[PDB]
């Protein structure tokens, strides 16, 4: 089950994977999308869900997704345009409430959040916890 | 500062460098250790603070910095045992109250947290941040 939420993940590679793989071992709907089919290699023996190939900066590849199902859409590329793109989509095309996307460059973040769009930035979560260690929180 | 600290952080490298950088411009005197002198290019030309070449595995690179002055030691190079080396001797052999590790396999966090060392985990912390922002917190 009654908790299994849809979540959509965009971007199978290193960051992508381990959610994809945890959120299959939890009971979710998966649908992972990535440009390079061989990124699925990193999809564990348990993996349950559907793979999509196709280039998540194409508005036809954001269709084949079924994201207005969503209850949540990862967008995990190593391109913080195209993650930019996917989840103004989602929120906005596709109207999906819970959208996270990663973003390497810490002057992007804004433009995402004033879009409601979780970030997750890997400098300035590091920072953050560095900070947390030493003054507390 | 009156508020200056003795830092010494191992690896100039992505995590490192950005750490260096920011004490730096904090007003602590920082030592930055690095088995590759090519390695502290990252270190920007606002950086004051001293470098070290040595391999941080060998005793010898690590009585070289003043650790038992030191009020943090931060391991942060590419390899796990290596930090382990550093974070114990760090502990131990120079009695430094804070240290931090950065540690690639979560399954090796329990023996430096056992020991005194806050650690940060790249994947732990990711998944952390992806579980508040679904479930709280
Ligand atoms: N435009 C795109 N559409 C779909 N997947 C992408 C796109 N750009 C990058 N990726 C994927 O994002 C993943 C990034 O991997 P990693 O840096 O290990 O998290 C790789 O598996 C890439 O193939
Ligand atoms: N044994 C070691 N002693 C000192 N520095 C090291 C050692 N092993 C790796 N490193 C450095 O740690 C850094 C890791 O870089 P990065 O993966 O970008 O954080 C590099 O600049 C490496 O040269
Ligand atoms: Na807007
Ligand atoms: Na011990």
């Amino acid at each position: 089950k009654q908790k299994s939420k849809y979540i959509v993940i965009f971007g199978c590679g290193r960051l992508g994977s381990l959610i994809a793989n945890l959120a299959s071992s939890s009971g979710h709907s998966v649908v992972v999308v990535d440009k390079n089919e061989y990124a699925f290699h990193r999809l564990n023996s348990e993996f349950s869900g559907f793979t999509v190939v196709g280039d998540a900066a194409e508005f036809e590849t954001l269709k084949e997704c079924g994201m207005e199902k969503a209850d949540m859409v990862f967008a995990f590329t190593n391109d913080d345009s195209t993650n930019f793109f996917i989840s103004m989509n989602a929120r906005y095309m596709f109207n999906v409430e819970n959208v996270i996307a990663r973003v390497y460059d810490p002057e992007k973040i804004k433009i995402f959040e004033e879009n409601g769009i979780k970030t997750i930035c890997p400098a300035v979560l590091m920072i953050e916890k560095v900070k947390e260690f030493i003054i507390g929180s």
